[PDB]
């Protein structure tokens, strides 16, 4: 029905392997990834990577999320910046293959007490030029976030609040930051000198891993692939980091200098790409998906019980993908959270739902933009088969597949609650 | 609330290891769930008066055995014409109305090789008075199910056969007389003889094990509560012998000269029943799920994609129940081979299914009478209606319980692709 | 497979057939069930013990050799009927039936005596019968005491006191009988030295179909613990009358042994039936078929993930030795004990492998029967000059007994666990010697 | 206090992933340091004075890059390498011995190369204890170097170094015949895809842990540390995974051989492979390797078994074992303990050599001996004990676990005993 060659690509030997130990030793180099990349890439705007022909070509090489860093340049520099982005992004909105949202993050210089003048000024800039994340700097306390929550006003409360954890007061007070935050970015830059350098890999695991426990979005970031600001191949450490972040379990991996300044740019998002692929291929999901299970609380919520439910379907039958409806991009992420082999296909009328749920590894969003149908429920059918127009077109998906569709039972966000098994005719 | 998680054996059902869930066995946790296990009463002078057999159906009786080795076929239309008046005196309130099924046992091939000349005569009875299941005696081979199978007619093609183990042959043979036949049968008597007294219980834990892991139904026979025949309560080595029926993976229990011969058919019956709720509860699902999902094969029937995302989701929410719509049984019994907690409402309009799914543990059969309705989503929600109404009336369900609905984008059998979350209001 | 290769070409696919051990290698229990083989003859001696009730039906001293021969370890007296002078003669006859067999040291099997006193009746602790029957139990040198219907901790430290300073040494094993004694099974087992699931009152006092959960769950505490728990009445109830018993009798004691029982016993078919050796026959039958069924994979990573860490050196050696044995296959653990306690810490771990326990106490080789596994034997022997010397007597001693007795084999490896100085509570050494 | 220590709370965990959940930066580790540093001599590294500060930083391993060098070269850096590991061996409780490892050029566009067959037998007459074989392709290849090393090498290590997809294809007939794999990363990131080095490098030290036998991961760990005092962040990450998949042995080759910081690159090492040790998730680890272990006969695979078994159950300080050629010691080694196994030999080459060994801490006995056996066996039980006391190991009230045989000679271990500490 799927033939041999099917079974021996994407690690699927190792999948099926019943030890870890097992799992290591059916690893193998000629098991080529046959996956879309799921954990998506963040790369830093700025000299090296400003003018729209080079945005151009970082986002056919991989990039998903365009990284502002606050700490250097002018508000005239950075909206300069997001309008190349724009631009580069919208040229693709011809070849619906090659159309790809790309979301516009804000990291913000820092912290003194309280947020900082330059950060309120900043966090307002963000919020008239419509960014979709805010990485913030420093995050000690919960009061850190509320700061620059209050700060994002009266019109920018659906931006996501990724915490930057950079000194031994943000890992150590990490759950009370979580609880308040939309995700957490392990910023080992300072953090590899607020403590000692030889504890950085402990506190990424422990917040990869409790990020992961929660659902929500973590992102590894700093000299994951450092020696391409100036050579054309990483070192060995190099592409070791960016796997081992992948297999720990993070969501976004994320590139600085490499981007902003560096002579290999494009390069360097190749590479994160490349190795994202072969990592998630050999993610060992049997153990993975039972300990997910385990360690999550029951839940009467049919969003969360659905999206369990789909997961569980989506492994019995090796779906190419679930195909989910999201206003919010809630659906979508908690289907994410239980990590599925399959692709997360989210279908979405919010342009900025659309750029946000890239922060949710193997999220590949699908901004829709028919007008309503009179009938509700032809109005999600023409959804659920655009996605698996757009699925077919990408390659996701060919006739004679099985998908899982995940919808709700009325219209507006939170009423998920059915998984459907159909066919690809 | 506290009480909730003290019932039904729960502390007993969260430990990590199975040593830890013996420890926390609990005899103050009282059973909460509808018993699952049904029980196969055997009719004889003790079970035959119309009055008598509607207290057998009230204790629990589910299936209705008639021993074609004693009694002629005069004998045997009057005890299936009684069971069916028992039965259909409380056709009037289709809310609670109790399907009972009714099996023929075989006599056996004597000392002949294949079926015997009575044999093929007490079939073509079976056939000709609308019989369910026959538990087909001495089973040695394929070909001996074959035979059966034949004998039973192109009128008979619905009829269950259920094979008999009562002989080493049958033991060695038992792969290829399980791929042939609807389900098995543990019948100890024979067993005991044909075999060392103290190997039977290996055939009846192999036996068991393996018709878990086909997802075909099992039955453990002869002897459970023998002592019942003269004394109104069991031997402790009985009780223990049923719970252990019960926990080894049993889908049905019988009684034999307990209920066609002795002078406590009601009690046994009754007895049965207490001690199969019991030994439900004290199930390690933990361990039980697990070992069910990664034993069961990959599917690309979407059937079973929905019955294992179904019953993922009943555990994640605690759901009182799954209601499944089904012509043959077929999309219940799929439910049922992974030993959800829920209960397994099946709404069907097939009587024949209604009686036969009985041999599935954990399946609760719903006749629903009401011809079609013009549109074919309202007769859906109709049936749908019914399970949840029955559910209520019964003690199933109450307000505010999470349910699964397990339903098919289709009228007609081999449709079955949806699974939705539903509120109970 | 490659876990079993090469010990499958050493030992051959014939030895990897037998005792169930193709269901042993298993993977889940799921697939161990699917795994179980009719045709797959157990191999290892039985080590559940039976306890047979001594009664007209199996008081001569003819008949008790025959239940000698057909399994019998623990000889019960219950104190519910008969005189004092009615157990004294059951005692003799015990006595002279088990050292008939005494003339080959090699053979001998020491059986205990086991005294089940009457119970507290509608008292609220210890009667005066129980006190009298306690200190005939003393005078006349039992080894075990099964108090009847223990509802607390108090209840045990009555019977502890009954026996007085001379009855230090016996075993009491507080048999829980009603609501209550299941309620405080804690505190009880804390102070005994095991338990016995007493179903035919616990049957009466609770309802019926709740008793498999109280017996799980007390095997599974007393598993745990380490300390023996007794399966009790109406286990072959119909062989009282009948030569075979029924289906549902079969799977009660193969259940019980699979639940993890140290010991199974039989009342009125030993007592006053027609059948009494033919019962004690089926109880070894079906014993040795379910102990070979055991899913010691599972069993040994949950009694070692459930055990505490701990400091005492009899208890590191006990798993090391009994994790060597898995390793290697070993046909037995030969373990030198003065109180039995050596061998009970071996036996907790479950090892598939014999525990042969060598002591020169007759009395702790007649206790340690109440520990599945332990296969005691008594040595005669007066002790050597040096020590050393004395030890490595009674190790050798342990092989060849094993070897003529057919534990062992020349090819086999037996783990050895002895200590570092004289006296009781120094086991602190596991050997690996190969059999020659 | 000991139960917040060395990721103790990490370790009690019931899932891999409440584990990382529980990983604790303030969680200091207490364990002596269980992977081993290979650092490569050159003119960095080279001086007896820089030697010893490098022994002291934690180098267990000197290795000569005979890639660069004429044989001259490279036995002035062998005898400066043994004059700094002497001048310690005046305290026999804490002398720590040092390996010295010949890396061979490699065959290049050619079996054995004529400069390998003269290198080898460089190493043969100047007492080498390892060979990390370049570009091993086949089982042939290292039974070639076992007959370049002839009569005269046959105790000295062969580790094969995987570099390429014809060695990777070939792992499991070359791992048959060597006594151990070192990853190549540099070459095998030229010779296959740079993004697929990982999943060589975990399949290749998950089959040696299943073998029981070391592995070495290799290149530019800390490669930024050539010319910089701190490394990047993506190296220390890769230290910390390449200990947390398995690795016995960790490298550096230009870090140690020509950089500005050789020192402090073997005290990054160090430190990183003392944090990832306490890291590991040991429930996990030795479930997995107790099982995938094959039943045996061997009375030394059995009591090693038992052994680890026991010292897990009591939270020993320490393994205690007598080994002539290592083999006891390696057999411990490849159950992971988190209890340290200390070799107690006499053979100077196995105590250099049971560096390969995770876990391992050789000491050389240079006692006087005792006339009696069981006496001379206890006094080198009396010595592991003393100079565990000495290096900070064990503390009086510590439980120990030691492994003896029954007769003198190597093969005959077959004895567990637990002792209590003073
Ligand atoms: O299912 S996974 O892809 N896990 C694999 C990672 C892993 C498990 C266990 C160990 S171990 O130290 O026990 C060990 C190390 C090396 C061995 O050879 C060995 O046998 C055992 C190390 C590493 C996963 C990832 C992230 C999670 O949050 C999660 O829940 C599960
Ligand atoms: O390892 S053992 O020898 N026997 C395991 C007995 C057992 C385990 C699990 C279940 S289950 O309900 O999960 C289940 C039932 C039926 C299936 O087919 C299935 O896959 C799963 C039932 C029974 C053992 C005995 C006593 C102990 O105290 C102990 O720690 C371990
Ligand atoms: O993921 P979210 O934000 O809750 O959105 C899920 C919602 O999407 C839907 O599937 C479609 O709703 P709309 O037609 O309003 O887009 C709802 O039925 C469901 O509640
Ligand atoms: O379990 P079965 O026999 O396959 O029946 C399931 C069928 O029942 C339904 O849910 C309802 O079908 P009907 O309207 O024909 O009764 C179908 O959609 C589905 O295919
Ligand atoms: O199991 P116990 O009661 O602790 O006895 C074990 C004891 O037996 C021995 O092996 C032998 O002791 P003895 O010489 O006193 O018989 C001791 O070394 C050890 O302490
Ligand atoms: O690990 P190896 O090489 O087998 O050496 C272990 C040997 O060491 C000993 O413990 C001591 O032997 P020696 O007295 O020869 O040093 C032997 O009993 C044992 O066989
Ligand atoms: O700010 C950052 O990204 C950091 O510190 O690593
Ligand atoms: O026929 C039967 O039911 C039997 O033999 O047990
Ligand atoms: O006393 C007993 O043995 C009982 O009640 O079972
Ligand atoms: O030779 C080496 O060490 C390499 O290639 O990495
Ligand atoms: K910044
Ligand atoms: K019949
Ligand atoms: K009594
Ligand atoms: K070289
Ligand atoms: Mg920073
Ligand atoms: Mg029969
Ligand atoms: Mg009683
Ligand atoms: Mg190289």
């Amino acid at each position: 029905e799927l033939g041999t060659a099917f079974f021996q690509q994407q690690q699927l030997p190792a999948a099926m392997a019943d030890t870890f130990l097992e799992h290591l030793c059916l690893l193998d180099i000629d098991s080529e990834p046959v996956a879309a990349r799921s954990t998506s890439i963040i790369a830093t705007i700025g000299p090296a990577s400003r003018s729209v022909e080079r945005l151009k070509e970082m986002i056919k090489a991989g990039m998903n999320i365009a990284r502002l860093n606050f700490s250097h340049g002018s508000h005239e520099y950075h909206a300069e910046s997001i309008a190349n982005v724009r631009e580069a992004v919208e040229s693709f909105a011809g070849s619906p293959l090659s159309y790809r949202p790309v979301a516009i993050a804000l990291d913000t210089k820092g912290p003194g007490p309280g947020l900082s003048e330059q950060d309120v000024r900043d966090l307002r800039f963000g919020v008239e030029h419509g960014v979709d994340i805010v990485f913030a700097s420093f995050v000690r306390k919960a009061s850190d976030v509320a700061a620059v929550r209050a700060a994002l006003g009266p019109e920018g409360h659906g931006i996501k609040i990724i915490s930057k954890i950079e000194n031994h007061e943000g890992v150590k007070r990490f759950d009370e930051i979580l609880e308040v935050s939309d995700g957490i970015m392990v910023a080992r830059g300072d953090l590899g000198i607020e403590i000692p350098a030889e504890k950085v890999f402990l506190a990424q695991k422990m917040m990869i891993g409790r990020c992961n426990l929660a659902g929500k979005p973590v992102v590894c970031a700093t000299q994951m692939l450092e020696s391409m600001i100036t050579k054309p191949r990483p070192t060995r450490a190099e592409t070791s980091d960016v796997a081992n972040a992948v297999l720990d379990g993070a969501d976004c991996i994320m590139l600085s200098g490499e981007t902003a300044k560096g002579n290999f740019p494009v390069e360097a998002v190749k590479m994160q790409h490349a190795i994202a692929r072969e990592a998630e291929a050999a993610v060992y999901h049997r153990q993975l998906f039972e300990e997910l299970r385990r360690a999550a609380p029951l839940s009467r919520d049919p969003t969360e019980v659905t999206a369990i439910g789909a997961v569980e379907a989506a492994f019995k039958c090796c779906a190419a993908a679930i195909i989910v409806l999201t206003t919010t991009g809630r659906s979508a992420q908690l289907l994410s959270r239980y990590r599925p082999r399959a692709a997360v296909i989210a279908v979405t009328r919010s342009a900025q739902a659309a750029r946000q749920v890239h922060l949710c590894r193997g999220v590949f969003p699908l901004l829709y933009r028919e007008p309503p149908e009179a009938i509700w429920a032809d109005d999600v059918d023409r959804r659920v088969q655009f996605g698996i127009e757009s699925g077919k077109l990408r390659g996701f998906l060919r006739v004679g597949d099985l998908v899982i569709v995940v919808t709700g039972w009325r219209p507006g966000s939170g009423y998920t609650n059915i998984m459907r098994v159909l066919s690809i005719s």
